[PDB]
DNA sequence: ATGTGGTCCCCAGT
DNA sequence: TACTGGGGACCACA
């Protein structure tokens, strides 16, 4: 797993390195995808919403 | 402005996005977010694993994939 | 300086 | 003709 780094002085935020190149580390949910997404982060009580697709992760470790 | 649909689902009547945001157990929040790139990398690699074009899929596939724990909370 | 979470403004596409 | 996915920028912070 990578990262590169930001090139403009406008935006500073490092992008991360997948199968596809250089990808954004923005993601936008479906508005029912959403309900149920916050439903989690909000059980677990997580501030950040990336901490809880990191739960979301650690189960389904046998995604493999 | 409400709708009730699910949950409630907020349709933003402003005039520069008529992008809508989600009412949750905490407000108003909004349906996009950035994951740290320490979870984008695991992210992006399950999202490509599945071939999923848009990423909003991958995270009901987690969701989907992860209801034994989540009833459990 | 160089990243950070998070969201505004807005383009192009569903 | 309403909403969306995502790029570019930006405020406060660290």
């Amino acid at each position: 797993g990578h990262i590169i780094r930001a090139t403009g002085r406008k935006d500073r935020h490092s992008k991360v390195f997948t199968s596809k190149g250089p990808r954004d580390r923005r993601v936008r949910l479906s508005a029912h995808t959403a309900i149920q997404f916050y439903d989690v982060q909000d059980r677990l009580g997580y501030d950040r919403p990336s901490k809880a697709v990191d739960w979301l992760i650690k189960k389904a470790k046998t995604a493999i």
